[PDB]
């Protein structure tokens, strides 16, 4: 076939019941996570390409960049719950990546308040139970993989995005293969 199992994708031996249709798991210390967002816009190709009531989920994984590792996940259940993702996610890469000035939590915090977040409501949402459960559920939803690696993309709990098995000659044409697979699978 054009699309087969061990080559865009591979198949979960263990499905994972009532998971989020497209799920995709990043790290801001993942070097490929940095190219997926600022070079290749992957979550935003794949958008383009999904059907018709498809909604797309993003977690932060606490199994790199140890201490600092788990504060990012945090981070990122603060910026879910303030609905602040497209405003901190490139800082906090360049951050931790690029510039290398994220080193602890108020180095994370400091990114928040530059992009307009005000004090008061970072720390209220940093210390909330609604963020500590937002931070269980990105737990959980790893756990439930068994994930080791990012970058990450799972479709409807059961199918996960091989991207070692497409060309990277252009980055274009990746991006789009990969997109395609997930409509691909998204279908199935």
């Amino acid at each position: 076939a054009q699309y087969e199992d061990g080559k865009q994708y591979t198949t979960l031996e263990k499905p994972v019941a009532g998971a989020p249709q497209v799920l995709e798991f990043f790290s801001f210390f993942c070097p490929h996570c940095y190219q997926f967002e600022e070079v290749l816009h992957i979550s935003d190709n794949v958008k383009k390409k999904l059907p018709e009531g498809v909604k797309m989920t993003k977690y932060h994984v606490n199994f790199m960049g140890g201490d600092l590792g788990k504060d990012l996940t945090q981070a990122w259940a603060v910026a879910m719950a303030l609905g602040v993702e497209d405003k901190v996610t490139v800082p906090l890469f360049e951050g931790v990546q690029k510039t290398q000035t994220i080193r602890s939590a108020s180095d994370i915090r400091d990114v928040f308040i530059n992009a307009g977040i005000k004090g008061e409501e970072y720390d209220a949402a940093w210390n909330s139970f609604v963020v500590k459960s937002l931070v269980a559920q990105q737990e959980k939803a790893a756990a439930d993989v068994q994930l080791r690696g990012v970058p990450a993309m799972f479709v409807n709990g059961k199918y996960q995005l091989n991207p070692q098995g497409m060309d990277t000659s252009n980055m274009d044409v990746f991006v789009q293969q990969y997109a395609d697979t997930v409509k691909y699978l998204s279908e199935k």
